[PDB]
């Protein structure tokens, strides 16, 4: 079969906070005994449209901030902004902290997303850094703290932490070091996403699950050359393709016997001409959130 | 803002898996206070797999034969049972891990989160749902056979299916916790077709009405129907009939949204009879039948678990 699937969300539940700065509340994420949470938590109603974070701060006193590990209550020994993070010392070192890594990903590579509420996580599903430095999640009021990780062998590589809602629906957050993905600021204004393009290097790996999942009948006679299609790929606001992403393509290629080129064709094709109707691996679009690595890891 | 198959959180499930062996077989299990379920077919060998004889084959086999590893720890099976599909080890040791629990039997067009797991290890979540034909469209992998499906209310899992085999056809098909199979299904290595599948229809029109909450509303129309002439339309397009139940289901969605039942159902008669036209709703170019209405009530407007 083919899903998009998350990784498992154990090791990240147990370490989910709600952190309260007054009246505003949001999550955290404890590791050890430092707590990782936005720093707008530190602003006011007042304070979130144009906020001085450097003066909110220095205001501020570890007493100021509640931490709460569901009914565990949880004393802030010290405080501290590294970047856009702000980053709570506390007494207790969380006992469920799991191995861990902070990275930073590019985009095109995908993370899972544990949505989480006033500490408690809620659901997990799987997203992709889009080429605008943006994701397309499902946030609602209050997931501003929920993280985004990676899990290699019992470690857990945390990506990403959400941050604020675009105009356009799209969201943006930043990495466990305080720097956002994209030119975005935290605070309460309009900012624009930008123009997004399309992963191609996933659309072809998820055009070879389809081969492997018996859906192959948009292959067809042609090849072309990485120059030609990206010339066509640019048209249709695609990504261009490097010799780098045909490396990676190459074990699935392998497996269906389909050279990369001939399934930029094929690709080429389906943009050129269109699609008319039809469905792919049940989808009538094709579908750019499949890295080549998830794709050999389910099939 | 943005509507994804979003699964349960899975911690509580993942304290729960562990590795059973029985000579060689090798399959997952569930491990909840001092019992381990797990499918029966892991008493079977290469050459017990197209017909067993089960009730002989468990006869010839005792407690050392059974080999269950919770991790890096070893549990010792104290007692063994068959209860229908479905095997039931007594272990030394109760669960720490133990979540508050039950064991459900889901209806066709309920949803659950599955937790595939591999050698008793954890590997991925996602969201499935039981097909009419009683096969669930999921991604399983060699040694997957024990994973298990859940939904979580409030700190309680409700455990409501165990993954035993792949259908020739690529759907899968799984039993209860109780040992009984979804559909007709039989544990053998023979060829078992599913049948013929219809679409959900009440699950279509929640994820329709969840596309009003998120702003996606070009599809609503300017036409109403009855429940009778809709179902006309649906039974053409193989969509399961629509009940009152499924209108009263969708209750809470009509309020919080202002469009009532038999408007969307018109919408749907529409984009039906019609097409999407190139048009996205919700990121999808196809019409989506595996969410609940109670899906979008926790991903739109729901928190916490
Ligand atoms: C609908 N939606 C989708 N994603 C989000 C994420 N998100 C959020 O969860 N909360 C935000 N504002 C807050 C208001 C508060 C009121 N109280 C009492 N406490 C509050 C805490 C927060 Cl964080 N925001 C807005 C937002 C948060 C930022 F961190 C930022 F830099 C700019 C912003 F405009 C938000 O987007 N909600
Ligand atoms: C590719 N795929 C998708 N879903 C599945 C589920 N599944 C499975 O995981 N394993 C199975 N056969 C086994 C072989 C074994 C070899 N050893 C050493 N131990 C083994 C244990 C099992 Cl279960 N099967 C086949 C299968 C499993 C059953 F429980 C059954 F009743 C009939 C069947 F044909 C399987 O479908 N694999």
């Amino acid at each position: 079969g083919f899903r998009k699937m998350a990784f498992p969300s154990g090791k990240v539940e147990g370490c989910m906070v709600q952190v309260i700065c007054g009246t505003t509340t949001l999550n955290g994420l404890w590791l050890d005994d430092v707590v990782y949470c936005p720093r707008h938590v530190i602003c006011t109603s007042e304070d979130m449209f144009n906020p001085n974070y450097e003066d909110l701060l220095i205001r501020k006193s570890n007493h100021n901030f509640l931490v709460q590990a569901g009914n565990v209550q949880l004393r802030v020994i010290g405080h501290s902004m590294q970047n856009c993070v702000l980053k709570l010392k506390v007494d207790t070192a969380n006992p469920k902290t799991p191995k861990y890594k902070f990275v930073r990903i590019q985009p095109g590579q995908t993370f899972s997303v544990l949505a989480c509420y006033n500490g408690s996580p809620s659901g997990v599903y799987q997203c992709a850094m889009r080429p605008n430095f943006t994701i397309k999640g499902s946030f609602l009021n209050g997931a501003c703290g929920s993280v985004g990780f990676n899990i290699d062998y019992d470690c857990v590589s945390f990506c990403y932490m959400h941050h604020m809602v675009l105009p356009t629906g799209v969201h943006a957050g930043t990495d466990l070091e305080g720097n956002f993905y994209g030119p975005f600021v935290d605070r309460q204004t309009a900012q624009a996403a930008g123009t997004d393009t399309t992963i191609t290097v996933n659309v072809l790996a998820w055009l070879y699950a389809a081969v492997i999942n018996g859906d192959r009948w948009f292959l067809n006679r042609f090849t072309t050359t990485l120059n030609d299609f990206n010339l066509v790929a640019m048209k249709y606001n695609y990504e261009p393709l490097t010799q780098d992403h045909v490396d990676i393509l190459g074990p699935l290629s392998a497996q269906t016997g389909i050279a990369v080129l001939d399934m930029c064709a094929s690709l080429k094709e389906l943009l050129q001409n269109g699609m008319n109707g039809r469905t792919i691996l049940g989808s009538a679009l094709l579908e750019d959130e499949f890295t080549p690595f998830d794709v050999v890891r389910q099939c």
